[PDB]
């Protein structure tokens, strides 16, 4: 008695149809008996129907900057129905790709926050971060913070619990991020937060003293930044670490022939921020370390301490600062997240 009617996720003749989501043809009194889908090239587009007959969906990727054309055949007791429709996909101005930290499987430190970076500046913030989904277990409330107009980071109030498995689906394919800047791909990284590992150097002592799960369980000597080039106070980041690895103050923006400038090879070496603070191994200030300051700004110690920090300590444990006569780690160094105070943190900056 009634013919059978076909529906369709797109509409015949659209532009700009994005590609974030599958395409698919429903039938309703009647199953779909043909659906082909093709691009201007007559080439045909990975397609699924359902065993009940009544759904089909694109299962592959769809590309920008295409015109497809989708053909169904509804076939019912009560007749057929045959549509023809063609559509445009999203035209790019610009593409994307964005780049998580950590890695895929690893186990990081409480402070390690989720960091994605795009390889080209962000119009509309908002739209990345409402593409960017962050599952926690045990669930715990974050919020995201752009470090500059590339990099946005997410974390919690305070440093995670261990224990915690962190998942980050950047799903950017197929959306606009603004001034037709489209996501490149997606990408998706999981890991999980380990044991709680925070060294606080104190200057009033010239102690590092390593703290795991609340015991102590190294106390370091060292010699931190002089007077004229202080380390400063605050809260560091474990990133990087070297076996071995050439310091290049013209890394850090001050140029190696300058009064505070250095290139110097050193050992066991962490690095704590991205403005060139490291633990390292510093042979020749052990008379000073635990006495008084002679760096640049690096955590001098001697070389037994500097390996037992390398292999103790790891990506996203903490390093605080305490009591020097510098002021205080900026929050958009790129490791010094946790000094902006959370009520800034979360009201965020995608405006
Ligand atoms: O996603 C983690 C982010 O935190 C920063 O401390 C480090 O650069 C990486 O671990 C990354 O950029
Ligand atoms: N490192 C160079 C200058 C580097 C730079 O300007 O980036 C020098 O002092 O000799």
């Amino acid at each position: 008695l009634l013919v059978p009617k076909l529906t369709a996720s797109v509409t015949d003749g659209a532009v700009g149809v994005t590609v974030d989501a599958p395409v698919s043809v429903t039938a309703a009194d009647g199953v779909l008996a043909a659906v082909t889908m093709v691009n201007d090239n007559g080439r045909p587009v990975a397609g699924r129907l359902s065993p009940d007959g009544l759904r089909w969906s694109t299962t592959e990727q769809l590309g920008y900057n295409r015109r497809y054309t989708l053909n169904a055949t509804a076939l019912g007791l009560g007749g057929a129905a045959t549509r023809q429709l063609t559509f445009q996909t999203s035209s790019p101005a610009h593409l994307t790709m964005p780049y998580v930290m950590p890695g895929d499987g690893e186990v990081v430190g409480v402070g390690e926050p989720v960091a994605i970076r795009f390889d080209e500046n962000i119009a509309d913030r908002g739209a990345a971060e409402k593409a960017i989904k962050i599952t926690t277990n045990p669930p715990v409330e974050g919020a995201f913070y752009w470090l500059n107009n590339r990099e946005v980071r997410w974390r919690p109030e305070h440093f995670w619990k261990p224990g915690t498995a962190v998942d980050v689906a950047v799903n950017t394919y197929g959306v606009d991020l603004g001034e037709g800047m489209f996501g490149e791909d997606n990408v998706q990284t999981h890991f999980t937060i380990g044991d709680e590992v925070i060294a606080t150097a104190d200057d009033n002592t010239k102690i590092l003293t390593v703290r795991v799960n609340g015991e102590v369980v190294k106390s370091m000597p060292t010699s931190m930044g002089k007077d004229s080039t202080p380390t400063a106070n605050g809260i560091y980041i474990v990133g990087s670490r070297y076996k071995h690895i050439i310091m290049d103050s013209s890394t850090y923006g001050v140029p190696v022939n300058s009064p505070n400038g250095y290139r110097t090879d050193v050992d066991w070496a962490t690095q704590i921020s991205y403005s060139g603070v490291f633990v390292h191994s510093a042979p020749w200030s052990v008379g000073a370390q635990g006495h008084t300051n002679t760096s640049h700004g690096c955590l001098n110690v001697s070389p037994s301490n500097a390996q037992w920090f390398y292999d103790h300590v790891k990506r996203g444990d903490i390093v605080e600062v305490v009591n020097t006569v510098g002021g205080t780690l900026p929050g958009i160094d790129g490791l010094g997240d946790w000094n902006i105070p959370w009520d800034q943190w979360r009201a965020g900056n995608a405006k």
